[PDB]
Formats: structure tokens, C-alpha cells, sequence
């Protein structure tokens, strides 16, 4: 997260850090849970996982540094790719991981919801990213998660950032004109989260940007509204 500020314990309770192990353990990617055994992730993060067998993934976590090799994980029992996605830039960027056992909800693991049925006309403008990623093109995993408050974008002025990408209705991007606040390397997975009437919904899923924070060049997201027959499916 470019912009944004240190988060404290129990903040974002659907937060995830999803690590690989394979050739050796780090952060992967970022992602959200939406149910007891099914966290909601982008499907990008698994070029070159080789199975479901070498990843882990870790709630509760605000430092990195928490994680040691004592610390609990959930294994992943199946990784569900949307049958579409090609690569990130070009759309249906997203996987659902069922984990092995269920998530028992606490103070610091708890589920986000999906956008509510007859919520698809809502502005919304309390929206937020966070991460552990890249506070500049040029930098690092960070240790603890950040946030960053970031307003929504028309797709009509989003297409007019990327003419050489298909915007769809599938997308939805968000960033200040001026830039200075946006996701950067390492927060692709996770949340997209607005808050309307006083209820989080997981708005989008963080996929993919020219650089970080530039101006008039927003981050783009998975438009999560748009995949819930999809979720719904595959979790039932
Ligand atoms: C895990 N890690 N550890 N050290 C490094 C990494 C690492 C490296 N790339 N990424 C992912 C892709 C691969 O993901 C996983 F497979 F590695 C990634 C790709 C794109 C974005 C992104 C960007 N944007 C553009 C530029 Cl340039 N930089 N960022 C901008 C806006 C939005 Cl909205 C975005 F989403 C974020 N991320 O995270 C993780």
C-alpha cells in the first residue's frame, strides 16, 4: 500500500495473508474470508503454484513477523480458478481456496460479506485497500498491514486510463487523480472493503495497475458484485 498507514490488531478480521512454501516460505499474496472454509482471492496468485500442497494461509496476522514455525495455518484443499481468466490485465481475476477445516470465527478471524442482492446501484464512498505490499515501486514486503482510503472511479473514465485494456462491467478501478494512494506489489489478493450502512461488503478483489500510485492511472479490481452467482455456486 502506497499512502496508507500502519493497521492495528483486529482492524481488518477478514484479512488473510496467503504464503507459498515452495522453494522457500513468504508472502504470496493477500486475501479475504468470506466463509467458515472459503477465503476469496485473485486468481493471478497462483502462477507457478504448483498445487495447493505448498500453500498456506494465515488469519490473525497483523506483523509478519507473528508468523513462526509454530504458528497455526489452514491448508488449502482445493484452489477454484474462474474458468475464463487468462491473466490478470484481461479479466476474471478470481479464485476461491476451501480450506481444509472451518474457520471458528473470533475477535481477529472473522468473514466479510459479498455485495447484497439489490445493492448493484450503490455509490459507494467509504472504500478501503490494505496489504502488506510495496510502499513504492522499489521496496519490500512490509511487516505490518496497511491502509489506504481510496475513492472509486467511473468504469467510463477508468477505460479512458487503460485504452489498451478491455474495462469491463467485471472490473472496477479506484484512485485519486493526482495519485499518491493505490496498491502496489505484494497487496494483489485482498480486499477491496466499503462500508455502507455501517455493514463492510467485499467491493473488489486487488488485480492489477500501471505502476503504483501514478496519477490518472487508477488500481484495478475485480468487481466482486458481478461474480456472486459464481461464488455461490462453487460454495454450495
Ligand atoms: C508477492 N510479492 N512479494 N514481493 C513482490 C511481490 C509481488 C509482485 N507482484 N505481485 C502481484 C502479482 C503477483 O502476485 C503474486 F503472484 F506474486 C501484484 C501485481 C500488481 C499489483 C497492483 C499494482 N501494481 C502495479 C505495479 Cl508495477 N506494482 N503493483 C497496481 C495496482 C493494483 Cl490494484 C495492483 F493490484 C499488485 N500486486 O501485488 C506481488
Amino acid at each position: 500500500i502506497v499512502g496508507g498507514t500502519a493497521s492495528v490488531r483486529g482492524e481488518w478480521p477478514w484479512q488473510v495473508t496467503l504464503h507459498t512454501t515452495s522453494p522457500t516460505q513468504r508472502h504470496l499474496c493477500g486475501g479475504s474470508i468470506i466463509g467458515n472454509q472459503w477465503i476469496l482471492t485473485a486468481a493471478h496468485c497462483f502462477y507457478g503454484v504448483e498445487s495447493p500442497k505448498i500453500l498456506r494461509v494465515y488469519s490473525g496476522i497483523l506483523n509478519q513477523s507473528e508468523i513462526k514455525e509454530d504458528t497455526s495455518f489452514f491448508g488449502v484443499q482445493e484452489i477454484i480458478i474462474h474458468d475464463q481468466y487468462k491473466m490478470a490485465e484481461s479479466g476474471y481475476d478470481i479464485a476461491l481456496l476451501k480450506l481444509e477445516t472451518t474457520v471458528n470465527y473470533t475477535d481477529s478471524q472473522r468473514p466479510i460479506s459479498l455485495p447484497s442482492k439489490g445493492d448493484r446501484n450503490v455509490i459507494y464512498t467509504d472504500c478501503w485497500v490494505t496489504g502488506w505490499g510495496y510502499r513504492k515501486l522499489r521496496d519490500k514486503i512490509q511487516n505490518t498491514l496497511q491502509k489506504a482510503k481510496i475513492p472509486l472511479v467511473t468504469n467510463e473514465e477508468c477505460q479512458k486510463r487503460y485504452r489498451g485494456h478491455k474495462i469491463t462491467h467485471k472490473m472496477i478501478c479506484a484512485g485519486y487523480r493526482e495519485g499518491g494512494k493505490d496498491a502496489c506489489k505484494g497487496d494483489s489478493g485482498g480486499p477491496l472493503s466499503c462500508k455502507h450502512n455501517e455493514v463492510w461488503h467485499l467491493v473488489g478483489i486487488t488485480s492489477w495497475g500501471e505502476g503504483c500510485a501514478q496519477r490518472e492511472r487508477p488500481g484495478v479490481y475485480t468487481n466482486v458484485v458481478e461474480y456472486v452467482d459464481w461464488i455461490l455456486e462453487k460454495t454450495q
